[PDB]
């Protein structure tokens, strides 16, 4: 049924292994999940966010493996901008993963087919998703989630 | 009488529960509690800090569902400061919550409602607070207790 | 003899009390210490350091405790620089304290009565010192040490 | 045979041990092992990369005790890469080590006397290296390869 499946980050169920082999648009949060939720802003105006390079290569090889990558605000940059690059894009809501961090992602993460929360999302976040990564966001989270749907695919 | 409420954070005292639900105004420190602590000094004159973005949105609840939230030195920004607002807002002290992390907020943490100390604020701090969050400060300590003072309040 | 007194940093020995209560100089690393150790480049010639608020504080009440605070290349800014101001203010060496976290501070703090290593100081360093901070450096370790002085010194 | 001897990082193998002595050239990446694997981008068009200060210092006890440093893209700056400066510094690859963090490094690393992961590195790169580090990449993981080189060859 859905039992263990042993990879490199633990143990996965059969049941996502189903659920990643199926996916090929990866829908990303910025803050929290390629950053380390923090922005770093100073006295002259800057402001700067911190991305990690292991994510960068994760979703490099995701794109030249037919996952198209989604940043939601080169890749393509609520409910509803969900809803219009699924139908932009001609893909079906079992075919999307969704990786966020906060509360206010859950009702798009109910949609998609493998719904993530990263592994220090906020803590009303991660009874809901399909899977919780073991990686902290802006630490490797995206490319943790990358590795496993190649894997889930014959790809890696 | 005042035994344990499980939230997603861990267990609250109904002591906790009992004080967060008279709270309307959330006075919140810079450095080590929305900040890491850190302040990022270059040479060419910058000075940087990084607020967690998880904290922005705790906030923005608190403020539409009617908890006022004030930043010691948008929102409204030592013991004479705190004072000076109550009056202002004639907002009673039972009525206000306080985060910190330095020894030096204590004489202002001592006369509020609700007095927080984040996970990793000063040693000494600690057993001066009516509750320890479990995020430590810049990391989303904030947002900890705004969604514990929605829940006491019923507001989520 | 030197058995543990309760601090709410963990327990230290008589030994330790005995040697923070004659200190009236505290020389400081900046790198690894004040700071996380990291220095923050950039492409345009930037370059940052990330310093603590809760060091600044803790300098401070030593300051105007009567410990003056001297960082090794407001304050006054290798075995013979150590030399210069001990001699330069008259202060005798069993009453310096050193906090490094790098290998190449040993021979200063083999002559300073209170020799400290932060948390995570070079490992060859650790049993060198006369103490090892529970925080680590840029987090502060300094002011660890700085209220344990005033503790010691009985103003605190 | 291959057993046990003990250093301030913890045990080594004397396979590591014999490895290490015959090490002549140190290949390092940047993103992951001099750095925290973060890029540092800002709004204004900065980039940043924070690196550790006991690295530098570890890449300067190599460079005076007779080990050339190279950051594979003062020192030296994918397969052919390695093989290029192998023929130009005539090193024979047993007498090369490298640090990397991504599984990209690992054809590079098969070939060299003394393949070292970081240890947050990749998870899929850890099984595959001579060597695994006790410090995280940007942390002073290049220093603890520095110091145990320096050992093993009777210099430290």
């Amino acid at each position: 049924a859905d039992a263990q499946l042993a990879t490199c980050y633990g143990p996965v169920s059969q049941a996502f292994v189903d659920r990643a082999a199926k996916i090929r648009l990866l829908i990303l949060d910025v803050d929290g999940v390629l950053s380390d939720g923090l922005i770093y802003m100073g006295n002259h105006g800057e402001e700067l966010k911190a991305f990690n390079v292991r994510d960068g290569y994760g979703i490099r090889c995701a794109l030249t493996s037919g996952i198209e990558v989604a940043i939601i605000t080169i890749t393509h940059l609520k409910l509803l901008a969900f809803r219009d690059l699924t139908d932009k894009l001609h893909v079906r809501p079992e075919e999307v993963a969704y990786i966020g961090d906060d509360l206010i992602d859950w009702p798009v993460m109910a949609e998609v087919g493998l719904s993530v929360a990263v592994a220090d999302a906020h803590p009303l976040l991660l009874p809901r998703a399909n899977y919780v990564t073991r990686i902290n966001g802006g630490r490797g989270a995206v490319r943790e989630v990358c590795d496993l749907l190649l894997l889930a695919q014959g790809k890696l």
